[PDB]
């Protein structure tokens, strides 16, 4: 008879890292200047979900890295990701699933951005903004 | 300046009719054996596609079984039967008509008769790919 052996689903999105291939070789990217709740925290799931539909929909996705440091002390790309055109990074603060966090001169172009997103999604008292 | 917009692709774990795993420490890319599937730009692609990702985003267990001949296709692919709590994937695509039985090669095909039979039956009910009309035509 044959055998069956072991393995695992590999995950290329896990929070707020996502795997890409760039410049034709894999690199592991890590969104700027936001903090998404983990999968076991409110809204964890829904910051998931929401990500994974926004990039696996995407027929093009682009990554933006800023000016002030290209890559984090963990050795990953630090940027704003689009698909088609849409920041991930702005879609989920706006809709309440992503604080603004971890904000640094030099790699801080797009704040203002994000901090009008946010403020609209307090506003509205969306998602992670509605509790108490 | 403004800033510049760079190209990427997302890393998909599930393409086609490829699975990418990781199997014995390492990650690697396997092709389902005996199976041709309808790529995302076709029709049922998506569906396909759902119910793989389905299938196999769900599995608390996943796994592999080579078979004799070939372990290894010629783009560094390994050749199985890929299995999500003990459900045979390549077999339920071609039994739900989401697959068609293909590139049947003496040594790889252990389970050759399990999934023509399942694409036999498949033509029958005529869904999904088999839901068209004259999609059993063999053209
Ligand atoms: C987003 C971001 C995170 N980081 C670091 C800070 C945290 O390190 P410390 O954990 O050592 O405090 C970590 C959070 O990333 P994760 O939220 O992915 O874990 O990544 C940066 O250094 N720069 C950045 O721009
Ligand atoms: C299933 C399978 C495919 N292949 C090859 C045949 C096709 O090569 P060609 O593209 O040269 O025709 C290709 C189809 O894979 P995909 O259907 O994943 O694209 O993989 C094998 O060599 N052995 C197999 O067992
Ligand atoms: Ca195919």
């Amino acid at each position: 008879k044959l055998h069956k052996e072991p393995a695992t689903l590999i995950k290329a999105i896990d929070g707020d890292t996502v795997k890409l291939m760039y410049k034709g070789q894999p690199m592991t990217f890590r969104r700027l200047l936001v903090d998404t709740p983990e999968f076991n925290e409110k809204y964890g799931p829904e910051a998931s979900a929401f990500t994974k539909k926004m990039v696996e929909n995407a027929k093009k996705i682009e990554v933006e890295f800023d000016k002030g440091q290209r890559t984090d002390k963990y050795g990953r790309g630090l940027a704003y990701i689009y698909a088609d055109g849409k920041m991930v990074n702005e879609a989920l603060v706006r809709q309440g699933l992503a604080k603004v966090a971890y904000v640094y001169k030099g790699n801080n172009t797009h704040e203002q951005l994000l901090r009008k997103a946010e403020a609209q999604a307090k506003k509205e008292k969306l998602n992670i903004w509605s509790e108490d």
